[PDB]
Formats: C-alpha cells, sequence, structure tokens
C-alpha cells in the first residue's frame, strides 16, 4: 500500500518540497481507495 | 462497534449534556462506516 501510495504521489506531481502536503497526500490514498469514492478515479482522468 | 463508537464520540467533542444528540451521534457511526461515505473521513480532517 505504501509502495503504491508513493507511486501515486510520483504520478500526480513530479516533486514536492514541503513536509506537510506530502504526508497528507500520501496518507490520503489508502482511505481514498478503501472508502470507495477515491480521488484516484479523478486523478486518472 | 459500540466501544469504537463511544471512543469516536469522545474524540469528536469532549462532552455532551443532552439525551438526544448523543444517541443519534453514537448510532450514526456504525451506518456511516458501513455505507461507505462515513463522516469519519471528514472527522479525521
Amino acid at each position: 500500500m505504501v509502495a503504491f501510495g508513493v507511486a501515486r504521489q510520483g504520478i500526480l506531481r513530479q516533486n514536492e518540497q514541503r513536509w506537510r502536503w506530502i504526508f497528507r497526500s500520501v496518507i490520503y490514498e489508502p482511505y481514498l481507495a478503501m472508502f470507495g469514492q477515491v480521488p484516484s478515479d479523478v486523478d486518472s482522468t
């Protein structure tokens, strides 16, 4: 899950240089996928 | 489930002194979690 989350982070945006947005963005992917309405669907398009 | 519901009630707000809002708030957590779009995601943030 962490592997795929970091891969999603890389796909979404190339780089990020802040220790707050990155952690929240990474942690969002698990709950997003599990709760059903994952932004991942929006991210793909 | 009841244990985690009361824990969520405590986390959400410290105290509540009405025998109506408390019961509805407690009962909301199970259905919220099960039906997929649980306010718990909003509660965390």
